[PDB]
Formats: structure tokens, C-alpha cells, sequence
């Protein structure tokens, strides 16, 4: 109602409960143990029992939030310097919005050092520490806002600088583009066992595009490969490296399993704190829940690692290609910010199902 916009709302509505979910006001850390957070799950009376009415949502959908309306502030054919302005300002502004959403270190400390309004002001320099998901996490609406083919080359440079805004690290800033590029698959029904080839596939043109840019060309070139390893890697596990083929995963792969194979994917044993693994499992949950939120909600909101984030991308794909359905109520009816996210789902879908272009830098 109508079917292209119903997706859009989901999308950013459903990464928002799934922040809520996946954070539960900072509780899940006194856990920090999938087993031990579902059975805590299970004395709240299960997932369909939740009610988010006192759930906060996290940096994560504050900062999705600043994406998404930077994004529609920035209009049709937007000049990229003035899209790179705003998603700048809406970054640094939205850092009013912490109280109690325990924000990451990149995110904070960058978005305070931005100059939106002087040329190239977004701009930080590289940073060895910078590969963390807050970039990912806050990306996933670019795929929304451009998710036609024509529209690669902008998905690409807008979900790379969105991200390098805070995260001047390509395990920081390519985290973004597989969160935006796969809410494109997403938005275009493209099945989700072909998305890691897709991503494999454009991991060369994001380098040519760093190359071009000119920024910190030697440091990004020699951390590009932790990123595709960690993703090939991956793929070659779950057999969807050819992107034809459905994915296989483990008969034994419960609660304790996951937790353990998240801390596998980790950068320094933390699930999900990166920019390659946030995404990652919540691709690896997408893959197995199909259209079970409640088997989703089990993969990607309760683990024992960055719950809210894995949660933020895995809610906003989910909802692209499901929507709400068999969404318990009680899960998103008092989500906070519901009325805004709806908002800008709407305004996201005006421009997104337009395939206009940008003016270039
Ligand atoms: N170069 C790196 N490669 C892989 N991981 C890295 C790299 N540099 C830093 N990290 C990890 O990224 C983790 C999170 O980074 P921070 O800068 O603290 O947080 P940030 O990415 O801004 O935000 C992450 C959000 C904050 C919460 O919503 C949970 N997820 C850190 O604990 C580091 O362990
Ligand atoms: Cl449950
Ligand atoms: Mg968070
Ligand atoms: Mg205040």
C-alpha cells in the first residue's frame, strides 16, 4: 500500500526494532552470552512477548536516522558536495542524541571533528583503529535511496564516503557498502544466496573509486585485504561463493554454535563489533531465517557480540524483502521514533523509486 513503499517503511522500521531488540537499554552486556541472553529472553516471555514501548533504540538507529535524512534532505540529482554536506551535518548534529545509546569511540570522536559547510570538511585522514561497524550500521538506506543499476558508481562513492566520514578504514568504510549495496539486492527481489558473489564482485570497483579519490591511497590499498578475505572466506564456507548455488549451513548450529562461529568471524573476538562481520552475520542470519522474523530476531538480535548492530542491518534487509509479516506487534507498535521512521520511508521511496542520477564531484 503501495507494495514498493510497504518495503521501504519495514526496511527502517524493523532496523529500528531490531536496534531496540539487540540493545535492550544496554542490558545485553551484563550477558554477553547468547545462551545466556536467549534464556533471559525466555523468562521476558519470548520474542512475539516483547513490547519496545521502554526498549530505547541505539546509536545505531539514531545514526540510520541522520543517514536516511541527510539522504532526503539532498533532494533529486543532488550535487554530491552537497549530499556529502548534509549526511556531514546530520552526523555531527545527531551526536546530541546519545544519552543512554552508548555510541562507539570512531563514530563520536569523528563526527565532532567534522567541518560540514567548508569543502572537503567531511574529510578525515586514515586511521589504523577506524574498522569498526558504525559505519555499516548507519549505511543501509543508501541502497534504499539508490537502488537502480545505473546507480552502482553512486551507491558505491556515497555508501564509501558516508562511511569514511567517521571510518577512514576500508574493514570500517566497505562494511557501508555491503549495508547499502545489499539493501539494493534487496529492494530489487535479487535472492539473497547470489548477494556475497555481488559484493566479491564490486569489492575492485570500490578500489578503483579509493584509487581515483586520491586520499590515503598507500594506507587504504594495504589494509584493503583483510576486509575480502574475511568475506571470501566466508562465502567459500557457506558454498555461496558462486552465487548460484542455495547456502549450506551446519546441522549442528543452536544458540552456543553461533556464538562461538561469530567469534570466529571477529576482528579481536567481538561479533559483530566490525565493519566486515556486522554485516556478515546478518547476512549469515538472512540466509538461514528466510521469511521467519522470529528466526531472524534468534540469529541476529540475541548473541553474545554488537546485537544492536548486526540487528540494525539484518532488520532493514529482512524488512525490504518481507515487510511486516508475522511481525509480533507488540515489537515495533511504541518503537521509539516509529513516527519519523515511517517519515522518511516515505520520502526515501519518492526518490528512490526514481531513477534520476547526481551531480558528480
Ligand atoms: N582496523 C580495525 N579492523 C577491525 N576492527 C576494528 C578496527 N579498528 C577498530 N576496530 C573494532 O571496532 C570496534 C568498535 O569500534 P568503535 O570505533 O568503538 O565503534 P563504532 O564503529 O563507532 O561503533 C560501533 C557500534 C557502537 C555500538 O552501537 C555497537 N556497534 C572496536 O572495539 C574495535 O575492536
Ligand atoms: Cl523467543
Ligand atoms: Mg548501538
Ligand atoms: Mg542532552
Amino acid at each position: 500500500h503501495h507494495g514498493g513503499m510497504e518495503k521501504y517503511v519495514a526496511a527502517m522500521v524493523l532496523s529500528a526494532a531490531g536496534d531496540a531488540l539487540g540493545y535492550y537499554n544496554g542490558k545485553w552486556e551484563f550477558l554477553q552470552d547468547g545462551e545466556k541472553i536467549h534464556r533471559q529472553l525466555a523468562q521476558l516471555g519470548g520474542l512475539d512477548a516483547l513490547d519496545v514501548g521502554r526498549w530505547r533504540v541505539s546509536d545505531d538507529t539514531v545514526m540510520h536516522l541522520a543517514t536516511a535524512e541527510a539522504l532526503v534532505e539532498a533532494g533529486k540529482a543532488p550535487k554530491l558536495t552537497q549530499l556529502y554536506y548534509l549526511l556531514a551535518k546530520h552526523y555531527q548534529d545527531c551526536m546530541e542524541d546519545m544519552d543512554g545509546r552508548a555510541p562507539g569511540g570512531a563514530s563520536v570522536h569523528n563526527a565532532m571533528q567534522l567541518k560540514p559547510g567548508k569543502p572537503n570538511g567531511w574529510r578525515i585522514p586514515f586511521n589504523s583503529h577506524e574498522g569498526g561497524c558504525g559505519a555499516a550500521m548507519r549505511a543501509m538506506c543508501i541502497g534504499l535511496r539508490f537502488p537502480h543499476h545505473s546507480q552502482l558508481d553512486t551507491l558505491i562513492q556515497v555508501s564509501i564516503e558516508s562511511g569514511r566520514m567517521t571510518h577512514h578504514h576500508p574493514t570500517g568504510y566497505l562494511g557501508a557498502l555491503a549495508s547499502a549495496l545489499f539493501t539494493a539486492y534487496a529492494v530489487n527481489s535479487r535472492p539473497p544466496l547470489q548477494w556475497g558473489k555481488g559484493l566479491m564482485e564490486l569489492l575492485p570497483e570500490a578500489k578503483k573509486y579509493i584509487v581515483q579519490s586520491g586520499y590515503f591511497v598507500e594506507e587504504n590499498l594495504q589494509h584493503w585485504s583483510y576486509f575480502q578475505t574475511k568475506w571470501e572466506n566466508y562465502l567459500k564456507l557457506r558454498g555461496i561463493l558462486d552465487g548460484e548455488s542455495a547456502p549450506t549451513f551446519p546441522e549442528s548450529f543452536g544458540v552456543k554454535e553461533r556464538d562461538q562461529f561469530y567469534t570466529s568471524l571477529s576482528y579481536s573476538g567481538w561479533g559483530g563489533s566490525s565493519g566486515h562481520d556486522a554485516p556478515m552475520i546478518a547476512y549469515d542470519a538472512v540466509l538461514a531465517a528466510g521469511d521467519s522474523w522470529k528466526e531472524l530476531a534468534h540469529r541476529a538480535f540475541f548473541h553474545g557480540g554488537d546485537s544492536d548492530s548486526t540487528a540494525a542491518i539484518a532488520g532493514c534487509w529482512w524488512g525490504v524483502m518481507y515487510g511486516f509479516k508475522g511481525v509480533s506487534p507488540s515489537n515495533y507498535e511504541k518503537l521509539e521514533y516509529r513516527n519519523r521512521l515511517e517519515e522518511t520511508a516515505r520520502a526515501l521511496y519518492s526518490l528512490g523509486s526514481k531513477e534520476d542520477t547526481v551531480i558528480s564531484l
